[PDB]
């Protein structure tokens, strides 16, 4: 059996965000749209979402929340698709704020590369 | 004092996983097998488990679990040396599952590297 | 408008390490010195602590608590900035250790590079 084993996508929230959707429409949100990329396989893309209790951002007393992806895909892409794959959940994650803390909520996405040499996968059968 | 201050592993599990161990017991056998390799500190080998409370693998109404470890080392080492350790220990999560999900459970391992010229180390004494 | 929308620092520490403040006050203290390096916009430094309750280090029975922080920041630095950055952490991190296990406890600090050419922001108003 010949399969992807990624991407990975962790998805980080402060406790304080308030989103639009539930954290699982969220997921499926960004799953969905990491497939419509054609780049991979529907049962490769494995995310999740957590909520950060203990968090701080800057030094002023300001309430603020963030919200936070780090998309993980196998390396040798070049530079325009991995831009591509970072706006595109950017959108799916901007989208989802309500709002939270004080002042507006900064969203980001980080793309990065594991190194598919030493990527070691499996499926357990059932 | 000398010391490596690495590896960090981390194991996470989507929180519908059944393993045949204790995550505290698959830590044990995951520090085991890295000490195994002769790489290592036996004191500097760091490993940590979490449970993912808020999941999805891909888009269809199919229960699934996954399983997937991040192993951190130094940079500097050969292709051959972080494709073994990422082996190895893909070995002992796969052999750790039972179950979990409506099929075949995913395991994947990532090794990545550290840049040790930044990588800050102490020990706070007893 | 303009923002840099990092840097992210992740701070994990075993639920048996005890330190002289909160986590809470811990993050206070991290961002403060990440932000009187004068590379960072105030808002833009976004921390976060968890505690691990499943840790195991190295193979031996013996108590051992331990203290990990990864800052990531976007690639182009140089490495002495890379390097003083995971200093300042090393030294807040060191200074916050009251005790744990029954040793001495390894504090450590990863400054990795987030590839800026991929990485996505926006700002979600209020
Ligand atoms: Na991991
Ligand atoms: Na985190």
């Amino acid at each position: 059996l010949y399969f992807q084993g990624m991407p990975h996508l962790v998805i980080e929230a402060t406790a304080n965000l308030r989103l639009e959707t539930s954290p699982g429409e969220l997921l499926e949100q960004a799953n969905a749209a990491l497939f419509a990329s054609g780049q991979f396989g529907e049962a490769d893309i494995k995310s999740r979402f957590v909520t950060l209790e203990a968090y701080r951002q800057g030094t002023a007393a300001v309430e603020r929340a963030y919200l936070h992806a780090c998309l993980s895909i196998l390396d040798g892409r070049d530079a325009a698709t991995r831009q591509a794959l970072g706006e595109s959940l950017c959108e799916v994650l901007a989208g989802a704020v309500a709002g939270g803390g004080e002042e507006g909520v900064q969203v980001s996405v980080e793309v990065r590369e594991m190194e598919r040499a030493s990527y070691a996968k499996r499926v357990v059968a059932r």
